RNA sequence: AAAAAUGUGAUCUUGCUUGUAAAUACAAUUUUGAGAGGUUAAUAAAUUACAAGUAGUGCUAUUUUUGUAUUUAGGUUAGCUAUUUAGCUUUACGUUCCAGGAUGCCUAGUGGCAGCCCCACAAUAUCCAGGAAGCCCUCUCUGCGGUUAUUCAGAUUAGGUAGUCGAAAAACCUAAGAAAUUUACCUUAAGGCUUCCUCGA
């Protein structure tokens, strides 16, 4: 957990998503190869070498050079680290086509950062990219209380990746003391101050969650067995404000990452579902402040960048399928530059770049997309950046007229864009000049 | 050394046994491969002096004379072996090397030899046959050499895993196996397939 640092390698990932997609390898020369966390490296090191006595029973003679050599070249990187270090390997090794008939080999190996278990190995047309874009994903881990009558594990799911923190073991007094009578219920009172140790376990749990007044994971799940985890779950120390994000409660019996993952399973997919009413949520505020008239929300593509600039948005709204575009634009004169946001449509014909409806003259030259900018820049701005997807209802009303983007302001202002967006300054050619 | 003899009762000074004092090579060969603790154990003779007993002698014990001088010297501690002739150990009797002292006897001559104490006649037993080196067994180096946790990293294999071999190796040690190899099992998804009627200046 390094400030900066985190970032650093997040802008690898995506580049190295962008080249690997671009590449495309004839039949099945393209390996790409994921190493999770304390696995064995001779179990992947046998397996590969299984793999190679598969290709040489092929008899293809074209097919199996491709194959034996993408086995080959993974393994030599393999041999390279003796153990595997934390937080798992990436390698991706192949043969690949480049412009005008070039070949060229890729050889890639480097630390990921925060994938478990990944488990990957395939043998495929090109490189799969999944798993890379799972650490990209804007919702912040998972947080795991797993509740048990002989102890208490805590730990954190990411994805596909399993963390385990810290873990401890208390006991309640299971003997009742057949000899020795007090005859009155001095047990039961010994139950009320075990009951009172639990509230207490369960206070020190939450503190957990809290560190430096901020939460550790976007949701927490608690699961336990004999009503341990519902009586926990509701006392006036306990909550921290966290009670309302808890959504299951589950179950179990002989946990010990036993019973206890299962868990974990079914309250993730619960999790993802308060997501969808978090937004929900947000969505009626939204609505209100329609009702209310104010004009305080903005919209239109062009207008976002315009409400940055003004640093007035609290929060801005972005879908990660971005039809919408930076693209730089050369006049025929040559003369004068020109900046303009594009269609996916309008995007795919380069060379034209000449709108039907009014024979608008444009050559591009150079084109920078939206969403990578928004993100990288909107801590300068001050806005705060939230990922959002139209599978909502709202989300598709957001399509109709705003778009791929969205905005929300601290202070009511006008703006700039079409009448109903704001001020009639909806475009300018101004920025392109700056990069020429 | 041989001889007057009062004597101490005429007599002798005790080879014997008993108690006291001191002689009777070291090293090599074997044996622990070595150094070496256990050279473990056990337990050995004789010559001279004193007392007792007495085997001796009467304990103690005395005189004259003779003799340069009877001084000797040499050797024995001979053994074993063979029907006989004769052969023939530095003495082992764990193994092995080396002393050999006492008694008394034979060479004081005779034959050979210049001569002799030499060879023969060499001579009878004969106390100890002693001393020395060597610990059939315990620790160290480990003499068999081995025997090990293993990591390997390799070798070897078409290659893989194991074994074997090698290597870096935790450790341990132990009374000369005089040691031996055949070593396996694992994996191959589809492999490529045609013959019709000139007998052409």
């Amino acid at each position: 957990p390094s400030a900066a640092d985190r970032n650093v390698e997040i802008w690898k990932i995506k580049k190295l998503i962008k080249s690997l997609e671009a590449a495309r390898g004839n039949g099945t020369s393209m390996i790409s190869l994921i190493i999770p966390p304390k696995d064995q490296i001779s179990r992947v090191a046998k397996m590969l070498a299984d793999e190679f006595g598969t290709a040489s029973n092929i008899k293809s003679r074209v097919n199996r050079l491709s194959v034996l050599g993408a086995i080959t070249s993974v393994q030599q990187r393999l041999k390279l680290y003796n153990k595997v270090p934390p937080n798992g390997l990436v390698v991706y090794c192949g043969t690949i086509v480049t412009e005008e008939g070039k070949e060229k080999k890729v050889n890639i190996d480097f630390e990921p950062f925060k994938p478990i278990n990944t488990s990957l190995y395939l043998c495929d047309n090109k490189f799969h990219t999944e798993a890379l874009t799972a650490l990209l994903s804007d919702d912040s881990k998972f947080g795991f209380i797993v509740i048990d009558g002989s102890g208490a594990l805590f730990g954190t799911l990411q994805g596909n990746t399993r963390e385990v923190l810290h873990k401890f073991t208390v006991d309640l007094p299971k003997k009742h003391g057949r000899g020795g009578q007090s005859a009155l219920r001095f047990a039961r009172l010994r139950m009320e101050k075990r009951h009172n140790y639990v509230r207490k376990v369960a206070e020190t749990a939450v503190q957990l969650f809290i560190s430096g007044d901020k939460v550790n994971v976007a949701g927490l799940v608690l699961a336990g067995s004999a009503d341990f985890k519902t009586e926990l779950s509701q006392s006036d120390m306990f909550d921290q404000r966290l009670q309302s994000k808890v959504l299951k409660l589950v179950d179990i019996s002989y946990g010990g990452e036993n019973g206890f993952n299962q868990a974990i399973e079914l309250s993730t997919e619960v999790l993802s579902n308060v997501k969808f009413i978090q937004e929900k949520k947000l969505i009626g505020r939204y609505f209100d402040e329609i009702s209310q008239d104010t004009g305080k929300y903005c919209f239109g593509v062009e207008d976002t960048l315009k409400a940055l600039e003004m640093g007035a948005v609290e929060i801005l709204i972005v879908y990660e399928n971005l039809d919408i575009m930076r693209y730089v634009l050369h006049c025929q004169g040559t003369e004068e530059e020109k900046i303009l946001y594009l269609t996916p449509e309008q995007e795919k014909d380069k060379s034209h770049f000449t709108d039907k409806e009014t024979g608008q003259e444009h050559e591009l030259i150079e084109s920078m997309p939206l969403l990578e900018w928004f993100a990288n820049n909107y801590k300068k701005f001050g806005a705060t950046l939230e990922i959002v997807t139209d599978k909502s209802q709202e989300g598709s009303q957001f399509v109709k007229g705003f778009g791929g983007i969205g905005g929300i302001l601290r202070y009511r202002v006008d703006f700039q864009g079409m009448e109903y967006q704001g001020g009639d300054d909806e475009f300018f050619d101004l920025d392109d000049y700056l990069e020429h």
